[PDB]
């Protein structure tokens, strides 16, 4: 012999030979992507599924056996959520979440993480990850903020671009490449009330302005698949959204990759959004819109078959989607090698020492020091034994004996440190105990391993967070006088209190947005009492997203943001506190002071009558881009080199940095552009470029910076992204805070 | 002639005659509406103003003198903010705010309020009020919620229809009629962060769906003017928004009334929104867009002149605006009678007893009893001497009782009247407000009504705030004050009943004063906690501009009454209610959030959310649209649609049975909601469409007939058409918008 099995025959002729042999049920089934946890046998044999997701190691082997017993033996696409490492493979390298990764501001490193993930994913026989996420974190109430790269369209685009690159490798023939997905297209991250898949009140212009740019970038860079979002947008779910699917993705951008829906998009139009009377008309609606793969709506099988039989859609429309799906399977070479899992390759590459070292680097660079009164680096900073890199620190001069008290509900919590979409977070049913405990260094673990011989590390759970009850629902723990008293005693007998607080899985993710953003349970009372002991308190926030921190945390000696820092995360936190590394992370997202303060992202649109709420400043608790080091850096003398520009030029600038302190630093210079007068109201400023700079103590450097004129765009009325001629301002400094930015005018001419 | 001064000439010829005699500066000035507080002389003489606003009684007289000294003697239009009564005339009848009035659910009463306002306004020689407000209260953080009729489009349009009817009388030749204004067209109430005139992220379909219906209703019924909103909508300020102005207002609706901008709209495009480079260009943009009157942008004078001089716009464009302005003045008769103020009329009609009786009806019927554990009516309820104004009589079994009236708003007569009244700050000729004797505070109410044997004591129990310069003008919350609390606690310990009057005040309300937390500010929470702990029963009376988050102690107090700035008679109504001299009738026109992060909390939420609650908080409102208690129980029984199959010209007809099962009469407000079961686009779960007031004596049953025209069961589809889609519906009927309180019956539209 048959031509569809002949590798010497062109792919389009192979497609048409196979298609002509297929029954209509076999074609509809090729559009299904089914939940393997419900049983692989019926899915592959009775429904005739093209794809499976959530496939346990046992079911991956069973799926291949069942394909051999089907009439046409069309090989399966096996897809999995491999969200920050290979989430659901016991013993895989689990990296920080996307939000933590974004604090490194380092695309080259994020590419290494995606590549290391793909290497592990490929060995287990998975072909396709639903990753990266390109949603833009605009409402902190939203439960999936941890899955984003933050609040800035440019930074999201840089890092999402790096993940697609690293996942896909050299392309559809790379044995260590896998398909990447551009996820939640588009606008899923800003819906009414910060709720999960409520109405998105987003116009075409607002979508183009703040949400589309990362998607357009990865579409043009060859992202294999796009995933269509849950939410209705101006009344229309993305699944049947003609403007978004035809005018934008397939029209303006000319995207030729494969579409997949999100879990049960087609059925939700019946039972949750109430825009379709039944599943036959939902299926027909989905086919008209030009969908390819339909995820976890099993009744699309009988619904699309009946829709064809009744004349609601043509069989030709089924054919066109099947032609696209088969083309992908043929170009991957699956009919020649369907990329089975290889146990010899699993043992060679999964959780290898190279991958662990990439993981430690991301953890070290993702930590963001938000406040410091001088307590840190603790005892002036520690050294390791001169002979051995790594290993336990030496007791420094001026501090022979110290006691560090590690307290708080997240101080020794394996699962919470890894976050959602990993281990036992709940979406896979084959990892009851999560990943092996010994692969994670918790905060307590890290200090026990690093503290000098003559020091001591004590522990006390100081609070609980929550318990579950029936209306299912979270019950916040009460403050617990005994639990608190035990931590206060540990602190009273110590030189330093490290309080590790935050959230946990029942307060995070799908269907679990939060309204208050506050620490839940007895954590506030624990922080209050620890600060009142007079022992210096370091607040380490291990949480999925930015939280409102109580006053006692702003009165503590220091505050570290860690964002679910992965398996190495607790080694990095202890290294940071003891001064064995310098801090490098910088916020990719803003922290609010109260949920009602929002919006608190840096790129606010101009126009407000006033600058504050009557009962609250509009200034965020911590702003996008900020973060401390253990030294001081002066920014001086910003100059644009030739302030007049035409539309094809590059704005070029120079700025001078001086390290005026005593420790080295890797500084992240941020470059914002402001369009002084605009034809439609626009953001006061936008991030456009950035640069990392290494400074030895005392070193001084003049740094070149550039921004193409073509990047100084807005979305006008009419929805065109255009550079308008006129006056601009270049704002350069260590954060998005206006009192930290040097500024310089430039102009762009018609 | 001179035929312009000739009343036999038909108006179009008079306009043409006068237009041909006017120089260009005179024609531009006729578009100006200027701030008389800045200087009436230069406004009429140098700038040839066509209208004045914020005119004091002295300046009203001076303006008529100055007109007579001009070349062509063109009569001025004098306009004022007459928002709930004649706001800034010392001392007119000041009614409850619109938000308070809306709790009466009574358009006939609201029309009486507007007619009475208009009689007083006309005697003072104002021709035009900037009222009613048609914004929809969809974010509780907004500072101007008190100016709206709540959160529902239908009720808003009922009550604003009534205000326009009452203001305008029999038309332009009515001596007691004045011009109404449909205010803030459109979308000003829902902008980012709840802030004042931040960006409105509102698509065409969202605006058509929830904001436009009341504006379309009053434009169709003859509202004489429309005011264009401050805010930029999808990047375009309303002032230059061609879709809104030309396609919708002047296009689909064919509205021929007069337009005015809001305060400094034209100039804000330069200095606040940054969408115009200078005032010449701002003035040209405003002319091209079709504006009529330009409010408080004095530089529109030189700017529009330089714009014509440079050919940016044609003089005929100015001409067309003047024609519409002059046509109004002629039809008003202003050239034969400029409608001067008349002191004898002022003394005959302002604050007459008939207007005080209307005001007392509104205040009585607007209080909303939110909670009651049985403590109210107090001591089982009191009577008057069989003497409808005098003191109440001590009841059987309670010859001496002491009521402790406490709280910062218990005797604060400025906060009771609210924003847009007296000394709120927008007029500058009444620095002491209205005459103190015209206002009954809550304290005044109990002192005047308690029986002879009873006593009434008083303790301010908390302060709210003080002011301070910004810590780079600013509100500083009062700290809890132990001596002040102890004094109130001692009064409550010596009383039978403690009435705690709490809420907000002017520095936390209105323009530029949005709020983030919605909580009670200052020492009020500490006060309530302490009063509830005495063991004396506590009634919380909320005097506030908008719904607030109440502390847990308020939810544990015996009863809670919502008063929303109840006007000059409001303290009499509160006391009558607590003592049982009236029955409660009010019903909430807006929902109360439990936390600012819980929003949206309006009842008519669009379907689609994955989940029903935040992980840390229910989405159930603290109190919901339409609810409110009485002093008896009413049972809703047997809801029947009369024939279920309908066509687009039909009326849906239903009946429901109500039984008063308690001891006291009640005026019950039956609410009728319609749910469209399957919609072509995502829609609200239900919408209010009718209501009905039913009087029930104790023990009385009634079978009440309800009806909703089939033409009202619309949605806004994709394409932006408001249509009734065939399919299944549900009629939901009951005493509130809560689902567990609604009977349901389905009907079909073919
Ligand atoms: O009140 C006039 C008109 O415009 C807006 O209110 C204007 C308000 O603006 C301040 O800048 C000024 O100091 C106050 O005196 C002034 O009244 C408002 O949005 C409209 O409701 C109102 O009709
Ligand atoms: O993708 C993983 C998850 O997606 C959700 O929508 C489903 O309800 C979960 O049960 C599923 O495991
Ligand atoms: O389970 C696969 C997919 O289901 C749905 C989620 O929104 C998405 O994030 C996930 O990748
Ligand atoms: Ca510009
Ligand atoms: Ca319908």
């Amino acid at each position: 012999t048959l031509p569809y099995l002949d590798p010497a025959v062109p792919v389009a002729d192979r497609v048409e030979d196979l298609l002509a042999r297929m029954t209509l049920p076999e074609k509809v089934g090729q559009m299904l992507q089914l939940d393997a946890r419900d049983g692989v046998g019926p899915a592959v044999l009775e429904k005739h599924a093209g794809s499976l997701l959530h496939t346990s190691p046992e079911n991956v082997l069973a799926a291949h056996e069942l394909t051999g017993r089907t009439r046409l033996r069309i090989p399966l696409l096996l897809a999995e959520d491999c969200i920050h490492g290979h989430s659901f493979w016991v013993g895989a390298t689990i990296f920080p979440t996307q939000l933590g990764m974004a604090a490194t501001w380092d695309p080259a490193l994020v590419e290494q993480v995606a590549h290391a993930t793909a290497v592990e994913v490929a060995a287990t026989g998975v072909h396709w990850t639903f990753s990266p996420v390109l949603c833009i974190a605009r409402d902190l109430r939203w439960g999936r903020v941890d899955e984003t790269f933050g609040e800035d369209p440019f930074l999201i685009g840089e890092l999402a671009s790096a993940m697609v690159r690293g996942y896909q490798g050299d392309g559809l023939s790379d044995p260590t490449g896998i398909l990447a997905t551009a996820k939640h297209f588009a606008g899923y991250s800003e819906t009414q009330g910060g709720r999960d898949a409520s109405e998105a009140d987003i116009s075409q212009r607002k979508l183009r302005s703040w949400f589309l740019p990362p998607f357009e970038r990865v579409a043009r860079e060859g992202c294999a698949t796009f995933m269509l979002g849950y939410q209705s947008m101006d009344g229309v779910p993305v699944t049947v959204n003609g403007w978004l699917l035809d005018d934008v993705l397939r029209g303006e951008w000319g995207y030729t990759g494969t579409l997949v829906t999100d879990w049960d998009n087609v059925g939700r139009m019946v039972w949750e959004q109430h825009i379709q009377p039944d599943y036959v008309h939902a299926s027909a609606a989905a086919v008209r819109a030009g969908n390819d793969m339909v995820m976890t709506t099993p009744r699309f099988f009988e619904g699309a078959l009946e829709a064809v039989d009744r004349g609601l859609v043509e069989e030709a429309a089924i054919d066109a989607a099947v032609r696209r799906i088969l083309t992908l399977k043929f170009r991957l070479g699956l009919f020649e090698d369907p990329r089975r899992p290889d146990v010899a390759r699993q043992q060679a590459v999964i959780a290898s020492a190279e991958h662990a070292a990439v993981n430690l680097e991301v953890a070290r660079r993702s930590l963001v020091l938000l406040t410091n009164d001088g307590t840190l680096p603790f005892a002036g900073g520690l050294d390791r034994a001169a002979g051995t890199p790594d290993g336990r620190a030496l007791a420094p001069a001026g501090a022979p004996a110290r006691t560090i008290a590690v307290v708080g509900p997240n101080a020794d919590d394996d699962h919470t440190q890894l976050g959602d979409w990993a281990g036992a977070s709940g979406q896979a049913d084959w990892l009851p105990d999560g990943h092996p405990r010994e692969m994670t260094t918790t905060v307590l673990d890290g200090f026990r391993a690093l503290a000098p011989e003559g020091w001591a590390v004590t522990h006390a759970r100081g609070a609980d967070i929550l318990t579950l009850a029936p209306d299912q629902v979270v019950v916040p723990a009460a403050p617990d006088d005994a639990l608190i008293a035990e931590a206060v005693a540990a602190a009273r007998d110590a030189d330093l209190a490290v309080a590790v607080v935050g959230d946990r899985i029942e307060l995070v993710g799908e269907g679990r947005s939060t309204a208050t953003l506050e620490l839940v349970g007895g954590q506030v009372a624990l922080l209050d009492a620890l600060v009142a002991t007079g022992t210096p308190v370091v607040v380490v926030v291990v949480a999925s997203k930015p939280l409102v921190l109580p006053p006692s945390a702003h009165a503590a000696a220091a505050v570290v943001w860690a964002a679910n820092p992965g398996m190495r995360g607790g080694q990095a936190v202890a290294e940071l506190v003891l001064g064995l590394i310098e801090p490098e992370g910088r916020l990719p997202i803003s922290f609010a002071r109260h949920a009602g303060q929002q919006p608190t992202y840096y790129n606010v649109v101009r126009g407000q009558h006033g600058v504050r709420y009557a009962d609250l400043t509009q200034s965020p608790a911590f702003a996008f881009g900020e973060g401390l080091s253990y030294t001081t850096v002066e920014y001086a003398d910003l100059r644009v080199l030739g302030t007049e520009h035409g539309p094809d030029d590059v704005v070029r600038a120079e700025v001078t940095l001086t390290n005026t302190g005593s420790r080295p630093v890797r500084e992240t210079v941020q470059v914002y552009v402001s369009d002084t007068v605009t034809s439609v109201t626009w953001a006061e400023k936008e991030l456009k470029a950035y640069r990392k700079v290494d400074l030895a103590p005392g070193e001084s450097a003049t740094v070149g910076l550039e921004v193409p004129v073509a990047d100084c765009t807005l979305v006008d009325a009419h929805g065109r992204r255009v550079v308008e001629p006129g006056e601009f301002e270049l704002r350069v400094g260590p954060s998005s805070r206006e009192d930290a930015l040097l500024r310089a005018s430039f102009t762009v001419a018609g």
